[PDB]
């Protein structure tokens, strides 16, 4: 039922890591299966966040095993099974992690300032520089006890990131 | 809610109707987010898949009221969004519609004997006539009377399925 010649990796980081960009290429480039975990909300979140309030860990535990359920899925018939998914706390990855031994994180890691710059690159965005501190506040680092994590080092051009996390998933 | 400036398009057709390939390099160049359907099945589907065993309909309405808050979610931060669903019967597809006013369908349209053609052109692939000759029993093509249904001609090469499937997504 569980695959273990399938894996599946959930692209993690704070917001303007690169996920979206790394995680979009890197499927293109490998053929394989690609869910951004945004699309899993239920109703219920997307209206809550609509009339602007914050989710809470209430909130994103039905979204979580729901993503949980579509990595099983995604798991049935792709080799490799790339989720998007910001991942900041430990728990929301036990979360991920739960039913699914098969499954694996790519950390997207960079420094407050690299992604700030970053963000800042878009033409006509208005960069509010507390929503990065708090994605930082939020952010669990995933140690060295949490075995099933890859990092990859985004202080580098697209085309490394990628190249990286390629080498990352290939490494076996 | 309904972001009603931003659209999704649901790719469907039969097995082999060229579903993934077109929405993948679709998505692709026009940067649309994309999801495959196949991945919001409930755990209760897989398994049963898992054991051999066809879903019948009511596995399948959990499914696709999943994948309609799927659509809905998309919708919410993408002006292009693609989905990938054989939809095979009017009532799928209205299991899709509603809720979804800014959603239609792609119907990739074409007969047997093309579609046999390249199932059999797969490397490997030991052909079962049954399956599509299913495929087609099953196939309740979308007349005139639904409006949300745009259709795009199979019997090119797929980069010019592309380009139609591109067409009719930007005819408006
Ligand atoms: N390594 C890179 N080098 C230069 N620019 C990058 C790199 N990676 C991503 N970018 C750009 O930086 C911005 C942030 O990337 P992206 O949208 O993928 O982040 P994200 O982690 O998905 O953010 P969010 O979680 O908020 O949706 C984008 O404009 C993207 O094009
Ligand atoms: N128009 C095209 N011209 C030639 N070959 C095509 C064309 N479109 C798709 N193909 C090929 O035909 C095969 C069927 O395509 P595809 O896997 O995308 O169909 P599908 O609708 O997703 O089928 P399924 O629902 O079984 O996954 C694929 O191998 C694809 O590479
Ligand atoms: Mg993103
Ligand atoms: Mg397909």
């Amino acid at each position: 039922t569980t695959n273990h010649d399938h894996h599946i990796y959930v692209l993690m980081g704070v917001s303007g890591s690169g996920k979206s960009a790394v995680a979009s290429e890197v499927a293109h480039q490998l053929h394989a299966a690609f869910l951004d975990g945004d699309f899993l909300h239920p109703r219920r979140n997307i209206e809550k966040m609509a009339s602007g309030e914050p989710l809470n860990d209430d909130d994103r535990k039905p979204w979580l095993q729901a993503l949980n359920d579509a990595a099983f899925a995604m798991q049935r018939t792709n080799k490799v099974s790339l989720i998007v998914c910001s991942a900041l706390k430990k728990h929301y990855r036990d979360l991920l992690r739960e039913g699914n031994p098969n499954l694996s994180f790519i950390y997207l890691k960079g420094d407050f300032d690299v992604i700030e710059s970053r963000l800042k690159a878009r033409k006509g965005h208005f960069f509010k520089t507390q929503m990065l501190v708090t994605q930082f506040e939020t952010l669990q680092e995933p140690g060295a006890d949490e075995t099933d994590v890859l990092v990859v080092d985004i202080d580098q051009p697209l085309e490394g990131v990628v190249a990286s996390t390629i080498e990352v998933i290939k490494k076996g």
